[PDB]
């Protein structure tokens, strides 16, 4: 019994490697077209603004389309469902999900619309693990749950190409703390490994995101991190309240009625193609090209103005309901704000000789630390993904300080209250 | 009906998943903030005896005669004062002292801050200033364990959560104070305390806070300067890591068979002084002693661990050399261990699975030198594979290392090592040193209670 789990843990986190490189590529393609489609067009404005609208409006569309039709549980992350999964309290419909996720994602994030691949992977791979599972009639609560973990850790892993932080969002935030799941790491381990070798295989060493090597965090400056620390800890709060507000919000518009909520997709999802040629830091997954440059110089209001203008564009794109995810998209509202913070500290301070780099990776993980609460996930995750470990001190203190104050201040874990949302509404209309 | 209740009670361990009372979280500070100090004190405590012994001992240099008998003495006594200290105060400060402080979070197991603390510190402080082939960790896990417990003990927090929660806080700011690795800290408690969370007792939030202040201090007393300094070690091609999976299955079997040499020879010295306070602390200042010559003569079999080694076999050396210097250590480190002076496993073991990784590279360097090996990026791989496939500590084994190697370009020939030797060693039979050890030491302790 172990080692056919571990066997086929392995083979859970090969396929969701696959599956997710190919997402990966499924989702630039559309991205490609699009763009190489509107650059024809490009000539005259006359049908560069339509094209632009109408394109990502139309694959917006699509998304929507599929998840309120076919697959509803498809719908946003994806994460808090593989949870209620591993709870035992939902189900996991491989069949209209794994089909559902993988297009719609391919329309809404190829629209160009801001939410990122990890919601999605995550969620493909959870199922990936039950359809496994299924196909080789495996029925023990040790193989169901571990890998439906092996498919969620593979899937992030593959997202970020972080294998040390996959896990570690298993350990510390999929698996529920309070409960014997049987879940076996080692052999969730195993899968998020494989799946890191697949990547590999198709895209070479190059990592995603590129900074280079930040400066030092000498010892009396730490203490300004501590203070970026409580600024993510009341904005973290804040921010969860907001999407579950404007979630709401748009329940109330279409009543949950597909015509409608397709509809306003395609409004939702036209937005992101008149921004993505005026002003794309306001649109798009966000580190795809953010990150990097907030790690170099910018302009505090200017990068405090993409801030904001990213704030209600996340919003709208994950609270409208499209398959995609609100995590990347945290990380790049981080990295900004961080940014926005140091740059001030450099003025304000000339005698540390502070570079908003620094504070760029510090707060990177930073949001999501305070609104998911995964600290640890966060801290590792950025590790992995920009490779300045001198900077772990101020990493920690950013993240964890965020953390406690974010508690301390009311706040929930994002997943956790959507989790809590579905759970409540479920038994309720029924 | 049964499930519409599962789902009330599941929405609210959700809505309050992760709280920690702000007492625990403010005693947690204090408790890291505190093991940081006591723990880079007693980290520059044993480098003074060091340099006592190896300074007071070069100026009677010429003197050939006058040599070899200081060299024996000085650790011998050193040696002994560790190892009598221990038997005659506080017994359970011999050894690593983790598998006590595993034994407190689980109510088999007391903690005696008031004896534990100075012994094992002053303890720790001979029998490593001797030279003898020990860790660090060992006490300053348990030092930050006992501090745990006695800040908790003054304050008079009894709510279990409180004590859970400072006395692993005591422990993962004592296991970053010893690597200056925080993560690695933190992840050790994660990776092997499952349990305490499923109960609501320990929290990730309130360990973080005490690493984080431990690691704080160390910065200050100590700066940037890297406990030891690797270089940048080349990359580990796709076509290269089936490699990493074979060391890996060396390890799962070396591991297991390292753990019971480490039991049967801690048996040997058993029989050999029966339990009497003087014949211990006799084979103590010999086997002590017995370090101060290698120190001088075959410094490569004594030492720590990596206060040397990890760096210079990432550099160059002899498949030959590699394997003498592997089982020469083997032994070393076994006598040194299991002979009962206060002192750690965890970083020999480092300096074993370092060692023994270098010696596979140089091998398969040569066997394939189409892929353009470099035997220092098994090294790396292999650091911490031992002690992964030991202890059974996979996911803190491979964070050490990226914490103390820096080679993230290596993080997967390290996972692969790390996480092949652990599922292997399992399989083929192998338990967690720290809690055999721990059963070990619970048997013995009714063995004679009823007896
Ligand atoms: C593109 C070349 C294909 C070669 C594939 C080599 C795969 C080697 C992977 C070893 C992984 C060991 C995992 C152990 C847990
Ligand atoms: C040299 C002592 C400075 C202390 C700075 C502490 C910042 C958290
Ligand atoms: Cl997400
Ligand atoms: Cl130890």
């Amino acid at each position: 019994t172990p080692l056919a789990i571990l066997f086929m843990a392995a083979v859970v986190g090969t396929l969701t490697g696959l599956v997710g490189v190919a997402f990966e590529k499924a989702v630039s393609w559309v991205q490609n077209m699009r763009i190489g489609a509107l650059v024809q067009v490009a000539d005259h404005a006359f049908l560069l603004w339509p094209l632009a609208f109408i394109l990502s409006a139309l694959l917006a569309m699509v998304g929507y389309f599929l998840v309120r039709k076919f697959a509803p549980e498809a719908g946003g992350s994806g994460i808090p469902e593989i949870e209620g999964a591993l709870e035992e309290l939902r189900p996991v419909r491989w069949w209209r999900v794994l089909p559902v996720k993988f297009i719609g994602g391919m329309g809404t994030l190829g629209a160009g619309m801001v939410l990122g691949r990890e919601g999605p992977t995550v969620q493909i791979g959870g199922n990936l693990g039950r359809m496994v599972l299924d196909v080789f009639r495996m029925r023990s609560a040790e193989a169901r749950h571990t890998l439906l973990a092996t498919g969620a850790a593979a899937g992030l892993s593959a997202a970020f190409n972080a294998p040390l932080a996959g896990i570690l969002f298993i350990i510390e935030e999929m698996r529920p703390q309070f409960r014997y799941n049987l879940i076996s790491i080692k052999a969730v381990f195993t899968g998020v490994i494989m799946s890191s070798i697949v990547f590999r295989i198709f895209n070479g060493e190059a990592p995603i995101i590129e900074v280079g090597k930040l400066s030092d965090a000498p010892v009396n400056t730490l203490w300004l991190y501590l203070i970026l620390g409580i600024i993510f800890g009341v904005v973290g709060p804040v921010f969860n309240s907001l999407v579950l507000r404007t979630q709401d919000m748009f329940q109330r518009f279409h009543g949950g009625e597909i015509k409608k909520w397709v509809l306003m997709g395609g409004a939702i999802g036209g937005l992101c193609g008149i921004l993505g040629l005026i002003e794309p830091a306001a649109a798009g997954g966000g580190f795809n090209l953010i990150p990097i440059a907030a790690a170099g110089n910018f302009s505090v209001g200017l990068l405090l103005f993409i801030f904001i203008t990213r704030v209600v564009t996340t919003l709208l794109c994950f609270s409208s309901g499209a398959p995609g995810g609100i995590f990347a998209p945290m990380l790049a509202l981080g990295t900004l704000l961080g940014t926005a913070f140091g740059m001030a500290a450099a003025v304000l301070f000339p005698q540390y000789h502070l570079e908003a780099g620094t504070f760029a990776i510090a707060g990177m993980g930073a949001l999501m630390a305070a609104s998911v609460r995964a600290p640890l996930t966060g801290i590792v995750l950025v590790l992995e993904m920009t490779d300045n470990y001198q900077l772990i001190l101020p990493m920690i203190i950013t993240c964890l300080g965020a953390t406690l104050l974010a508690q301390f201040l009311g706040g929930k874990p994002l997943y956790s209250t959507i989790l809590a949302r579905t759970l409540a509404k479920q038994d309720a209309e029924q």
